């Protein structure tokens, strides 16, 4: 049974839902507040989500539904994070392991800002996450994992062909990567399947710096245009 989307209120831990785009069966583990930067101070609520039969989602992407059976798979993770069927709006309540995992994630999610920008009817959404070491062997180097979502609001078909990353670090050294496709594939965005979301890692020295980029898109009429990636930062340990 599909519920209605909440217009003023977060989703309780344990709500079953489908993703607004590429609808997969997921369950929210806990929400976290993020800062939006729509280039086109404002906060926004995102959710840690455990997916099945196939991540961080937004509030507007959650399409909730209720069920009876233990629908979500990955039972080796739900038996550890959640408790069995009970009596509450979400019938899965959170176990103490999920509360400890939430307390462990809360500091690292503070270094995560969501950035958006719409260029020629192409909306890109980038959000970095931190996984690193204060000291890598021989020399201190830590990395990040940035999630990027491409969306085509226009009805015109278009395909991503080239990427043009430009990574600047704290030391003053800046890297520039012009590559073919994204994750070794060139996604197409049309009326059917208009969105594509991926994630990749970026290693860096000095444990600071910002990253901007450019995605090259091609239309069936031969025209190629560059969409901008909103410059997102890569910070560590309580600093903005
Ligand atoms: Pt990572
Ligand atoms: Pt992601």
């Amino acid at each position: 049974v599909f519920e209605v989307p909440k217009q003023n209120g977060k989703y309780e831990t344990g709500q079953l839902f489908l993703h607004s785009i590429f609808g997969y069966r997921g369950v929210v583990l806990f929400p976290w507040q993020a800062r939006l930067y729509d280039r086109d101070g404002k906060t926004h609520t995102y959710y840690q989500v455990l997916i099945d039969a196939r991540d961080y989602v937004s509030h507007e992407d959650i399409l909730p539904y209720t069920s009876t059976d233990q629908v979500p798979i990955q039972h080796e993770l739900f038996e550890r994070f959640l408790l069995y069927d009970q009596t509450k709006a979400p019938p899965f309540v959170a176990r103490e392991t999920l509360r400890a995992w939430q307390e462990k994630n809360h500091p690292w999610l503070e270094l995560s800002d969501v950035h958006r920008e719409t260029t020629e009817n192409i909306r890109v959404t980038v959000i970095p996450f931190y996984m690193g070491m204060r000291e890598a062997q021989n020399s201190h180097v830590y990395w990040w994992r940035y999630c990027i979502r491409l969306e085509n609001l226009d009805s015109d078909v278009v395909q991503l062909r080239e990427r043009h990353w430009r990574i600047f670090s704290l030391s003053g050294t800046l890297e520039t990567v012009r590559g073919r496709g994204v994750v070794g594939r060139e996604p197409v965005l049309s009326k059917e399947q208009p969105a594509f979301q991926y994630s990749s890692h970026v290693s860096l020295q000095a444990s600071s710096g910002h990253m901007w980029g450019t995605f090259r898109f091609e239309r069936p009429d031969g025209s190629h245009f560059d969409v901008r990636i909103p410059p997102f930062s890569l910070e560590s340990n309580k600093d903005e």
